[PDB]
């Protein structure tokens, strides 16, 4: 009813708090619903990333579409309303870069160019898409109102544990010709998993960002947590046939 409608310079003392690094790197996952509500809104939100990571600082958020029947446009397609009006509303500012692919990131900042350059991979979070492109330049991951079935990070972790899953999916790219591969998808409920592995180990840091949960984690740390895990059970992220997950039986079928 009466909830406090947070500024813009308290949300980048509470993001500092958490931990966010200035002059880095930070790719976010954000839940605008969970932070709400906010004085100036999703913009006020961005406003208050970028300060906190300063001049020097990149930010970089999802930007995919979802359509795989439809070609991806850097300039006008909009991004799938399952990762939020943040992310929406992040592309279309001025100056912030764009992948040119239906799997696309959006990147503001001194780093922008070199998380953004890479053509289309298949699967889409290979070693060469913008989510490795944040791992190799040592950066942050925001998990924003989401838990860490959105924690895009993990998908590259399955990839490079060389994970035995893999169902087609399909994409397009104007040259309509369908561009169709194996990629490692499920229900990622089991992602959740890491919020333990992650938190026990000290390497999540939790604290609140406006009226949201917040969780805080260095990408390199997601890489390599998970790919203990994943060492260990190559389907550690797969639920059990038991679970009848129908996200997640196909997984298994493919091998
Ligand atoms: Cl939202
Ligand atoms: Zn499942």
């Amino acid at each position: 009813g009466m909830q406090y409608e947070w500024r813009k310079a308290e949300l980048i003392g509470q993001l500092l708090n958490l931990g966010v690094t200035p002059g880095g790197v930070l790719l976010v996952h954000s839940s605008f619903r969970s932070v709400r509500p906010l004085e100036d809104g999703p913009l006020g939100l961005i406003e208050a990333l970028r300060a906190a990571l300063g001049p020097g600082g990149t930010l970089v958020m999802p930007s995919w579409s979802g359509l795989d029947d439809e070609p991806f446009d850097p300039a006008t397609s909009p991004v799938t309303p399952d990762l939020g009006v943040v992310s929406d509303t992040f592309w279309r500012l001025p100056n912030v870069k764009r992948s040119a692919h239906p799997f696309a990131f959006a990147a503001a900042g001194p780093q922008a160019e070199q998380i953004i350059s890479d053509p289309l991979p298949l699967p889409p979070h290979s070693p060469a898409s913008p989510v490795a492109r944040v791992h190799e330049l040592d950066g942050q991951v925001l998990l924003l109102g989401v838990g860490h079935d959105a924690n895009t990070t993990l998908h590259l972790a399955e990839l490079m544990a060389k994970v035995p899953y893999g169902v087609p999916r399909h994409c397009t790219i104007l040259q309509l010709v369908r561009v169709d591969y194996l990629e490692n998808d499920h229900c990622c409920e089991r992602f959740a998993l890491a919020d333990r592995w992650l938190k026990e180990k000290s390497l999540q840091k939790e604290g609140p960002v406006g009226h949201a949960f917040a969780r805080l984690i260095r990408s390199r740390d997601i890489v390599a947590t998970a790919l203990g895990q994943l060492g260990r059970d190559p389907l550690i992220f797969l639920h059990p046939p038991e679970a009848g997950c129908e996200e997640c039986d196909a997984a298994r079928q493919s091998i």
